C-alpha cells in the first residue's frame, strides 16, 4: 500500500481496479492513505475496503456523518470538502435527512413508477428493434444512455420536447442552470404531478437546483453504467448469459449480481464526529474515512467466489445500492430498467461479442462506461 | 419595436445592434418588451434605451434594487431571475452591499495595484516583441484574452503554474474544485491578495461565487475592451497616428474606448415599489433593463455620438455603471488598457484586420471572440 496512490485516477482509466483492492483487503483493511499530489485538499483519510468495516460505517451516521465533524467546516461524502454539505439530501444528517428523504420518496408514486414503466418498455422495444443484427455499433451511446436519462425525465417532468436538449448539457454547465430554474418555476406557478414538482413545492431555491442536478447526473450516470457494466460482464460469462436467457425467473437474482459485479458507486465518504476504533484503528473527530463499496462487493469473507461473476448467486448481500438511513431511493427502478432492457435484449440476442476494448470512465467516485462497441446476433 | 425582438441573441451576433437600439431610443426611451419564445422566464420587461432614463435607473437602487422585488422570489441584475441574488455583490442591496463592497476595496492596496502594473508591463512587452511583422495572428487569444487573465489572477492570488489550467476553466467542475482549495489554502495560510482578504473576513458558497465572478466577468470585460479598441482604433488610421505620436491623449482616449466598446451593455434590476420612468408606470416587482450599450450613443448628451473620437470632452459614460455598484475595477481595466496600447502603440503604427471580427453572441456581453490582425 506506501506505493499505492487511491487518489491518482490513473490507477482507474481503465475500470475500478480490483487488483490494488485485493491487496488492500489483504495488507491493511483500514488504513491511513497519506495525502499525495493527486489528493484533494492535500489531506490524508483513512481508506476502508473490507466488506464488514464498510457496513459498519454506513450503518453508523451519527458517528460517521454525511456532513461534517471534529472542527472542518464542511465535508460532505466525496473526498474533497464541499460545501454542497448539508444543502442536498444524500449530504444531510438527520433530523433534516429524514424529512427531506421522505417527501423525495413520497413522488415515487405507484403511478409514476407505472409511467416510467410504460415508457421504458417502449423505448426498449423500439432501440432493440432497430439493432441491425451482426452489426458493430456503440452500445452505451445508443442504448444505455437513453433509457436512464428518459426514466429521470419522467420522474422530474421535463417535458419530451427538452430531453435531448437537455442531456447534451449532461456553457453547459449554465444551460442546465438556466433551464432547470425556470422547469422549477413552472413546477411552482403551475403544480404537476412528478417529484419535481413535490419537492419543489414543499429545500431552497439554490437546494432544489442541486436536487434536480443530482437525480439527474448521479441517478441516470449510475444506472447506465450497470446496464452497460452488465452486458460487458454477460458477454464474458457466454454460458450464464444462455442460463439466463433460457429461464427469465433468473433474472431477479441476475440482477442482483449485476449491481454487486458492476458496483457503479464504488467509493464513498463520511466524516467521523467523534473518536471511534474501526478495524482496530483509532479514527479522531474531524478525520476523513472513504469506504470502498466496490471492493467490499468482492469480499471474499463474505461472497464464495468473489471474483467471479455468478448469475444465480445467493444469498447476496450487496453494498451497491448503499446500506441504512442513506439507502438508495432508487433502488427499484434500477432494477426496474435492467429487467426490461435485459428481457428485451435477451429475447432477441443469445449471442453478444465486444469487438473493440471497453472505454471506461477515468474516475473513483464512477465506475462507469464510456463506449461499448458490440455486435448483438 | 414591435418588430424587435432584444431577447433574441441573433440580433446580437455581429456585434451589438446599434441600429436597433436607435428605433428604440426614437420610437420609445422606455417601453414594455413582451416576451418571445427567446425571452428567459417567458415575463416582459421594461427596456429603457436612453441616458437620462438608465442613469436614473442606476442612482435609485431603493426603487430599482439588484435583489428583487413586489412578490417576486428572486431577481438580480441580469433578465433571467437567479438565486444568486443576494448572494454574491454586484447582486447585494443594502445594507449588506456597502459591507462586501468595502471589504472587497479595502483588498485593492497601493502594492497590489504596483504588482498588478509590473507583470502586466513585462507582459506586454514581451507579448508585443514576440510578434512577427506583418504576420496575421488572433489579436484575441495571443493578446488581449492573456493580460486581463493574468491581472485578476494577481488579484485573487491564484499561484502562476496554476493560471493556463485555470483559464482553459474558462469543467465547470475544474473551476469549482481548484478554486475551494484555493479559498481553503487562504484561509490556512492568509496571503496579501484580494481572495485571502475577503475569505478571512461571506459563506463558503458565496466565496466561489465571488471567485467565479470576478475571474470569469471581470476579465472578460477588460480583453473585450481590449480588443474592441483595437478594432475601433483601426477603422480610425487617422486617430491611431494621431494618439501614436503623442500619448498623453491615452487618458482621454480609453475613455472614448469604453464608451465605444461597452463591454457590458445592459443591466437588469427589479422595482420594489410603483414608480414613473421616462412617464411609463412601473409597479413593484417588475423586471427593468437598462441598455448602457445604447445610452452611450445617445444623441441627447454625447455629440457626434456615432462617431470614435479620441479627443471626445466631455465623455460622461456609463461603460463602468454610475452609482452604489460603480465598477470597482475601472482603474484596473483603464490600466490596462493604457498599458497595452502604450506598448503596442509604440512598436506599431499600421493595424490590418485581414479577417472580419467574429463577435460573442450575446446581448449580456459584447465581446469579440477572434480578431484576425497585422501589425508593422
Ligand atoms: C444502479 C444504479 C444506482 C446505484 C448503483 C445507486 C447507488 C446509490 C448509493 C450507493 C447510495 C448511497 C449514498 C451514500 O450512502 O452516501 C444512493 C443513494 C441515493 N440514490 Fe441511488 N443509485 C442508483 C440509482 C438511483 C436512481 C435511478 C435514483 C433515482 C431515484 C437514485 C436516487 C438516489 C437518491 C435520492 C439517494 C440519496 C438517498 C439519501 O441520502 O437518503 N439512485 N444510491
Ligand atoms: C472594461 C472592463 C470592465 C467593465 C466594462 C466593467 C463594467 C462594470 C459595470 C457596468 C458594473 C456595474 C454593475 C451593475 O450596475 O450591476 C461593474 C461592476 C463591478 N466591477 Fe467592473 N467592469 C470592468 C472591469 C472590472 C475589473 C477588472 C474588475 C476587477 C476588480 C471589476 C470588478 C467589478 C466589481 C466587483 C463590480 C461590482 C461592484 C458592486 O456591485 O458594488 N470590473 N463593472
Ligand atoms: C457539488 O458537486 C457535487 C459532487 C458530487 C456529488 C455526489 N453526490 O453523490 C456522489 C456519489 N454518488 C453516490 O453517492 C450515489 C448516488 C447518489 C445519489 C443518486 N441520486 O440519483 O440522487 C444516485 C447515486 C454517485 C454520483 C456515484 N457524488 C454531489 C455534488
Ligand atoms: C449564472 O450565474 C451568474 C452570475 C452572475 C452573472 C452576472 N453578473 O454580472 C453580469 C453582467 N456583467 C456585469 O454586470 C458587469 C461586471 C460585474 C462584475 C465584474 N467583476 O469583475 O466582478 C465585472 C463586470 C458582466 C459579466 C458583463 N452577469 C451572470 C450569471
Amino acid at each position: 500500500l506506501s506505493g499505492i496512490d487511491l487518489t491518482d485516477l490513473d490507477n482507474f482509466a481503465d475500470g475500478f481496479p480490483h487488483h490494488l483492492f485485493a491487496i488492500h483487503r489483504r495488507e491493511a483493511p483500514v488504513y491511513w492513505h497519506r495525502p499525495t499530489e493527486h489528493t484533494p485538499d492535500g489531506e490524508g483519510f483513512w481508506s476502508v475496503a473490507t466488506y464488514a468495516e464498510t457496513l459498519e460505517v454506513l450503518r453508523d451516521p451519527v458517528t460517521y456523518s454525511s456532513v461534517t465533524g471534529g472542527q472542518r467546516r464542511f465535508g460532505g461524502t466525496v473526498l474533497q470538502d464541499l460545501p454542497v454539505a448539508g444543502q442536498v439530501l444524500n449530504m444531510m444528517d438527520d433530523p433534516r435527512h429524514t424529512r427531506i428523504r421522505r417527501l423525495v420518496s413520497s413522488g415515487l408514486t405507484p403511478r409514476m413508477i407505472r409511467r416510467v414503466e410504460d415508457d421504458l418498455r417502449r423505448r426498449a422495444r423500439g432501440l432493440l428493434d432497430g439493432v441491425e443484427p451482426g452489426a458493430p455499433f456503440d452500445f452505451v451511446v445508443e442504448i444505455a444512455a437513453e433509457l436512464p436519462m428518459q426514466m429521470i425525465c419522467i420522474l422530474l417532468g421535463v417535458p419530451e420536447t427538452d430531453r435531448h436538449w437537455l442531456f447534451e448539457a449532461v456553457d453547459a454547465g449554465s444551460r442546465l442552470y438556466t433551464y432547470a430554474l425556470e422547469l422549477i418555476a413552472g413546477k411552482r406557478a403551475e403544480p404537476a404531478d412528478d417529484m419535481l414538482s413535490v419537492v419543489a413545492n414543499a429545500l431552497s431555491d439554490a437546494e432544489l437546483y442541486l436536487f434536480f442536478h443530482l437525480l439527474f447526473s448521479a441517478g441516470a450516470e449510475t444506472t447506465r453504467n450497470s446496464i452497460a457494466g452488465g452486458l460487458l460482464a454477460l458477454a464474458e460469462n457466454p454460458d450464464q448469459l444462455q442460463t439466463l436467457r433460457s429461464d427469465f425467473e433468473l433474472l431477479p437474482t441476475a440482477i442482483e449480481e449485476i449491481v454487486r459485479w458492476t458496483s457503479p458507486s464504488p467509493s464513498k465518504r463520511r466524516t467521523a464526529s467523534r473518536a471511534v476504533s474501526l478495524g482496530g484503528q483509532p479514527i479522531e473527530a474531524g478525520q476523513k474515512v472513504v469506504v470502498w463499496e466496490g471492493s467490499a462487493n468482492r469480499d471474499p469473507s463474505v461472497f464464495d467466489r468473489a471474483d467471479e461473476f455468478d448469475i444465480t448467486r445467493k444469498p447476496n448481500p450487496h453494498l451497491g445500492f448503499g446500506q441504512g438511513v442513506h439507502y438508495c431511493l432508487g433502488a427499484n427502478l434500477a432494477r426496474l430498467e435492467l429487467r426490461v432492457l435485459f428481457e428485451e435484449l435477451l429475447s432477441r440476442f443469445g449471442s453478444v461479442r465486444v469487438v473493440e476494448p471497453a472505454e471506461w470512465t477515468r474516475s473513483n467516485r464512477h465506475t462507469g462506461i464510456r463506449h461499448l462497441v458490440v455486435e448483438l446476433r
